DNA sequence: GTGAGTACA
DNA sequence: CGTTCTATGTGTACTCAC
DNA sequence: ATAGAACG
């Protein structure tokens, strides 16, 4: 375990140091395209792991953008990886800590953040509401009866509100 | 080289 | 009848027949 | 959020 002060330090260092190797020359992951989520974005006092959400700008880099990932100048061991979820352990200070990573394309941004900030209890509650209205909300979208439901939205609030729910900051999300 | 059961969110 | 407790979801990456 | 069930 590690604190929000530790986490904040760790996430800030990484945002200089991320990139993936796309067939030789490695293309630099721009930090305006990475977003701290889960506990750290809710600003909980104590952290179990740092969970991060990378936004890809074309679909056909998902084949590359997590299983060929590098963090400059620091050690790590991989336990799992895929196109959209990739879990890593880090060596920080003398510390070993765990780092989840997650991807969505820009079309998906707020829903990935809303899904990934948690908390777990909030996600469990919030969904039942719309299953009662026979809708489905996921990392990627909002859908009904097998067809996506498009909305005129850009940020997470406009999503939560377009869904018809109290918007609140991630500290006390429940 | 399609398809159920599990692990971990 | 009011207060309170409780239940509630679903995708990714993996494994292991076939 | 939301509704049903257990309890005064
Ligand atoms: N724990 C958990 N998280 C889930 C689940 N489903 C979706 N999530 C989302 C919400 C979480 O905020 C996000 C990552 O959660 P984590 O497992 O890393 O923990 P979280 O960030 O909530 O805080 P933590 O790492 O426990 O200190 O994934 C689930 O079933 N369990
Ligand atoms: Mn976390
Ligand atoms: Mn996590």
């Amino acid at each position: 375990m590690l604190t929000l002060i530790q986490g904040k330090k760790i996430v800030n260092h990484l945002r200089s140091r991320l990139a993936f190797e796309y067939n030789g020359q490695l293309i630099k992951i721009l930090s305006k395209n990475i977003v701290a989520v889960g506990s750290l974005r809710r600003e909980e006092k104590m952290l179990n792991d740092v969970d991060l959400l990378i936004i890809v700008p074309e679909k056909k880099l998902l084949k590359h953008v997590l299983p060929n990932i590098r963090i400059k100048g620091l050690s790590f061991s991989v336990k799992v990886c895929g196109e959209r979820k990739c879990v890593l352990f880090i060596e920080w200070e003398k510390k070993t800590y765990q780092l989840d990573l997650f991807t969505a394309l820009a079309e998906e941004k707020p829903y990935a953040i809303f899904f990934f900030t948690g908390p777990v209890s909030y996600l469990i509650r919030i969904r039942a509401a719309l299953k009662k209205k026979n809708y489905k909300l996921n990392q990627y979208g909002l859908f009904k009866n097998q067809t996506l439901v498009p909305l005129k939205i850009t940020t997470e609030k406009e999503l939560i509100k377009e869904l018809g729910f109290t918007y609140r900051i991630p500290k006390k999300r429940l």
